[PDB]
């Protein structure tokens, strides 16, 4: 299938990218170098991942080596929750640009709808363990994101972990200048997201699926949690197609017109995960994978369940 999807800003976005959350700083430079060498053109980043400098080393080296031109890359980062204030957005973007060695981002996302008190700590807590919110309304954060487009720092802006009412709040913003190009959300066979995906696609917003393999390295994993990569039903579909379970899990969102961002620091897996443009899941396979939904979330933002903008109380 086609390698890129057209965004509502007129630019094309590669449907397969490399994730970088949890990629160790001493391994992510080589991971991104390998990824670019084996065909990846989209890297998903974030300031909160604390490894953008090392990602940037890889990008810059492959640009210097002329393995790829800047216009061929699609680099995404995200505004962390402690920078939702109007006066902090530009500097947060600029710090990400400096770390990544870039003079623009292809896409910059509001990482979560929840703003937190600014400061050094990424999760400021009160003495009782609750996250300390910011009063900055997300519409005002959106206006600050729009300024970045108009200053040439980013080509597109979008959102992440927004529920459908929060997307709708942006779309209904008075004086809205740029619609969100993307909503990046958790999506896999155990959290299939039919309702939110349909809503976003109907508005021309492209959906990126994160944790497509179920994030087996997530720090809060428990032994009793479900495991996509070990699910015998998914292994059976993979075996039938002579592919790995990971390859099925990556191809699944692609066939839903989603972008997908599997993470790996393992060279062989980085290459394997990209080899998903040479086979097709049947409609029956797709419906079967969808049937595994259990509304199970890797990323529930649990310290934030009383924040006014916590996204996961709503059904979708
Ligand atoms: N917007 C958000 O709030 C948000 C939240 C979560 C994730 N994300 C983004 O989405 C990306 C992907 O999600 P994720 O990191 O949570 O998890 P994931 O991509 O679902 O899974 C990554 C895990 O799978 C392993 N793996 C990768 N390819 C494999 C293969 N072929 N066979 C077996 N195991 C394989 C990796 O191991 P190795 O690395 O050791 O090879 C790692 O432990 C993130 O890195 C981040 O960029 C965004
Ligand atoms: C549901 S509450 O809304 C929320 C809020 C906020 C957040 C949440 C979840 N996360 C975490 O934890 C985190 C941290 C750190 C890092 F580095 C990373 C991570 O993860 C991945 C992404 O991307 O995020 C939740």
């Amino acid at each position: 299938m086609a390698s890129r999807i057209l965004l509502n800003n007129g630019a094309k976005m590669p449907i397969l990218g490399l994730g970088t959350w949890k990629s160790p700083p001493g391994q992510v430079t080589e991971a991104v170098k390998v990824a670019i060498d084996v065909g990846y053109r989209h890297i998903d980043c974030a300031h909160v991942y604390q490894n953008e400098n090392e990602v940037g080393v890889a990008i810059q080296e492959k640009l210097r080596e002329q393995v790829v031109k800047r216009e061929e890359l699609f680099i995404v980062s995200k505004l962390w929750c402690t920078y939702h204030e109007k006066g902090l957005v530009k500097g947060a973007c600029q710090k990400t640009l400096s770390d990544l060695k870039l003079d623009y981002l292809d896409l910059y996302l509001i990482h979560w709808p929840t703003g937190f008190k600014p400061g050094k700590e990424f999760f400021p807590l009160d003495e009782s363990g609750n996250v300390v919110p910011s009063d900055t309304n997300i519409l005002d954060t959106w206006a600050a994101m729009e300024e970045l487009v108009d200053e040439g720092l980013v080509k597109a802006i979008g959102i992440s972990n927004f529920n459908h009412l929060q997307v709708e709040m942006i779309l209904n913003k008075p004086g809205l200048k740029y619609k969100p190009a993307v909503n990046q959300i958790e999506c896999h066979p155990y959290l299939t997201q039919e309702k939110l995906i349909q809503y976003c696609q109907s508005k021309g917003i492209v959906v990126t699926a994160y944790s497509p393999l179920g994030s087996p390295d997530r720090p809060w994993a428990k032994p009793e949690d479900p495991s996509l990569l070990e699910d015998p039903r998914i292994k059976a579909i993979a075996a039938k197609h002579n592919k790995t379970t990971a390859q099925v899990l990556i191809r699944f969102p692609m066939q839903r017109n989603l972008v997908v961002i599997p993470k790996s620091v393992t060279p062989e897996r980085i290459a394997e995960n990209f080899k998903v443009f040479d086979f097709e899941l049947s409609s029956q396979d797709m419906t079967t994978l969808l049937s595994y939904n259990r509304n199970w979330r890797v990323c529930a933002l649990l310290s934030c369940t009383s924040h006014k903008d916590y996204p996961f109380h709503e059904e979708f």
